[PDB]
């Protein structure tokens, strides 16, 4: 099967994390192949062993008890971390690196490069990469990071108009060449539904791909009504093309850059997280459709609240029974077994179970 099995009969849910310490337990395995099909992997997981080993190993331990789960390889798209055995390769390769107009190397931060996308021999190793996690490896697809970064007209002053347009096009390139290399049995994710005022970013390489996501939903530049309605008219519009979409959540704002929240008990951090799932589920559930998977903890660590649980996710759900519905600020939709209202306005939700 090519997607993931989905089901409404709860809250359709997956995981997107890194254990930064080490692979999985048999219980945390158990946590999650029995909460979810879908998976991403982010860099880092593993530990030591580094990402490659790290996703290879935990997709393996992850299908041995799930047949049917969908395990994804991260693979940055943009930046060159020091997660992955590919670093030492990409450090063994200056003539690739990206230039900046001033001659300097293109530099995110002092240990993270920024890849030239209109470099073909680059781009081409950067899929042998994606290939052999994914063809040559137990991973079923790739997930490719940061397209929000590289269309950032911020660029434009860093490498210039020509040089802005050649990576923009290698973009769309990396991901032709990607889906030429992992073949059609396998998956493509990609992070590019940003809601930013004037700044809006959809579903925007839609030929290639698979999934989407939805990154910041009521968060971080994200937080505004016409983001948010934005970001749900964008999930509604992307699933009914068929793709699988990624809406991933907040508690209240809350994030792992949030130390005010992050330097709170975990109790407390969990009962802040339990209070305040409704309103991004009621979201979720307002615009949800086929292949539409919530998200819902403070960061991509596992720790993060990733392996967190809540008795919304557990209630019966069941298929949805009419489109979303909008009123001004004011979203509703119903399914089988649950009536969903919220305003983005007053950021106040209710979820009617049945």
């Amino acid at each position: 099967d090519y997607y993931p099995e989905f089901s409404w009969k709860t809250v359709p849910v997956a995981f997107h994390f890194a254990k930064r310490n080490g692979l999985m337990t048999d219980k945390e395995l158990d946590f999650v192949t029995s909460h979810s099909n879908f998976i991403v992997l982010e860099k880092g997981h593993g530990g030591d062993i580094r990402t490659e080993k790290g996703i290879d190993n935990e997709a393996q331990r992850i299908k041995d008890i799930n047949p049917k789960a969908k395990v994804v390889f991260y693979w940055n798209a943009f930046l060159d971390y020091n997660l992955y055995d590919a670093h030492k390769e990409y450090e063994n390769h200056k003539e690739w690196w990206l230039k900046k107009l001033d001659g300097n190397y293109d530099y995110k931060s002092a240990k993270v490069k920024r890849y030239d996308l209109s470099n073909p021999a680059f781009r081409k190793w950067w899929v042998s990469i994606a290939k052999k996690a994914v063809v040559d490896g137990h991973a079923d697809g790739v997930f490719m990071d940061a397209f929000i970064q590289v269309i950032n007209k911020g660029n434009i002053e860093l490498w210039g108009q020509k040089k802005y347009d050649a990576i923009q096009q290698g973009l769309k390139d990396l991901i032709a060449e990607t889906r030429a290399a992992i073949g059609e049995d396998h998956l493509i994710v990609y992070n590019g539904i940003r809601s930013i005022p004037n700044r809006n970013v959809g579903n925007d390489f839609p030929e290639h791909t698979d999934a989407v996501m939805i990154e910041h939903f009521a968060n971080f530049q994200s937080k505004s009504k016409e983001s948010m309605l934005q970001d749900i008219l964008e999930m509604e519009k992307a699933g009914k093309t068929g793709k699988i979409v990624v809406f991933k959540a907040w508690p209240n704002e809350h994030s792992w850059i949030d130390k005010n929240f992050m330097a709170k008990p975990l109790q407390e951090k969990r009962k802040i997280a339990r209070a305040n799932i409704t309103f991004p589920l009621a979201a979720f559930l307002a615009g949800a459709q086929e292949n539409s998977y919530f998200i819902y903890n403070w960061g991509y660590r596992m720790d993060d609240g990733g392996l967190e649980w809540y008795p919304e996710l557990d209630k019966s759900l069941g298929k949805p029974l009419n489109e979303m519905k909008v009123h001004n600020w004011e979203l509703t939709r119903n399914y089988e077994h649950a009536s969903v209202w919220l305003n983005l306005a007053t950021k106040e939700a209710k979820i009617n179970w049945k």
